[PDB]
């Protein structure tokens, strides 16, 4: 019940409180992020197999509600998106609830996601078929473009992340997930600070849905959760997990010497997980972190000589 070919209809729909679903009739460039800051909103777009290129380093989409209750749930289908900012093709800035859900997206970018740490929750669902790339630069129809990525300090140093998405990314049931990195020092990083709402830092990997990460050429850490209160990597039943990177697959380590928080790994019946690391561990939990990890499937993890 929209139908939009540049810019300009796109960002006129987007910035329509009324505007709900929104279908591509034509690759976008965008020469400027465009801001959603008009309250709750559910929004749908669909790509029918076009691409959105975001060329703006302030950002592509820039989700910025400034009311805490105001909720904002962004679906992306049927998609290609490319993105320059290192604040990612949407930006997940509310105060409140920002939810974004990718299903058969197509990606590239250097940080593809990015959000508010310490604010409402912060959610992206990656649904169906659907490939994350972090890359150093891409091109489309001729166009060659650099991407940055955001950079954030750690107790090893400043690391940069493909995806900076504060407190949930769910693989969806029967979803094949890929990411490939050669970008960025981490995948996926999800962090909360003191002001957050939840304080919790959750990747799950749904009902017989696949994600692969094999990123040991390029990644140091698969998953990075720095959640204040709970950290959670969930594998569900029949899921098949395959990841690689040079030094940890999962990385729980609080950030500063006063957070307290816990660490909850489980694996379900049924689910296969390969995990592979150079010089660390496959999960590495160090610090003031009450952590378990539940084996209840089949799992392999290796660690190279080095």
């Amino acid at each position: 019940i929209e139908e939009v070919s540049n810019e300009e209809e796109l960002k006129a729909a987007l910035r329509d409180a009324s505007i709900t679903t929104i279908k591509l009739k034509n690759n976008i460039t965008l020469n400027n992020a465009i801001t959603i800051n008009n309250g709750n909103r559910n929004i749908t777009i669909i790509g029918d197999g076009h691409y959105i290129n975001a060329l703006n380093s302030d950002g592509g989409i820039i989700l910025n509600n400034r009311g805490g209750s105001a909720k904002i749930d962004l679906t992306i289908e049927n998609a290609t998106l490319y993105n320059t900012s290192k604040y990612g093709f949407v930006n997940m800035s509310s105060n409140g609830v920002d939810t974004v859900t990718y299903k058969d997206v197509t990606a590239y970018g250097g940080t593809l996601v990015w959000s508010k740490t310490g604010a409402g929750v912060k959610t992206l669902n990656l649904v169906g078929n659907t490939t994350l790339n972090s890359v150093k630069s891409y091109e489309v129809d001729g166009q060659s473009c650099g991407t940055e990525a955001f950079s954030h300090r750690t107790p090893d140093g400043d690391k940069t992340t493909a995806l900076y998405v504060s407190n949930a990314i769910n693989i969806a049931e029967n979803a094949n997930v890929v990411l490939n990195n050669s970008a960025t020092d981490i995948d996926m990083w999800l962090l909360t600070a003191v002001p957050s709402t939840s304080g919790i830092s959750t990747v799950t990997v749904g009902n017989n849905a696949s994600l692969t990460m094999e990123n040991i050429g390029n990644t140091e850490y698969n998953i990075k959760l720095d959640g204040g209160r709970e950290n959670h990597f969930i594998v569900n039943e029949n899921a098949a997990v395959k990841m690689s990177a040079k030094v940890d697959n999962v990385r729980i380590i609080p950030q500063l010497e006063n957070i307290f928080t816990r660490g909850n790994i489980e694996l379900a019946k049924g689910s296969n997980v390969h995990l592979e690391v150079i010089t660390g561990s496959n999960f590495r939990v160090a610090g003031t972190v009450a952590n378990r990890i539940d084996f209840n499937g089949t799992a392999t993890l290796i660690k190279q000589e080095g």
